[PDB]
Parts: structure tokens; sequence; C-alpha cells
């Protein structure tokens, strides 16, 4: 998965963080 990562969680904010 790719929202379990804190950068990946920067360009996918409010979708994947």
């Amino acid at each position: 998965g790719c929202c379990s990562h804190p950068a990946c969680n920067v360009n996918n904010p409010h979708i994947c963080g």
C-alpha cells in the first residue's frame, strides 16, 4: 500500500492521508 507512507500522504493528503 502507498497510504502507509508519510511521503505518499503528502501528494495524496485527504484521499490517502
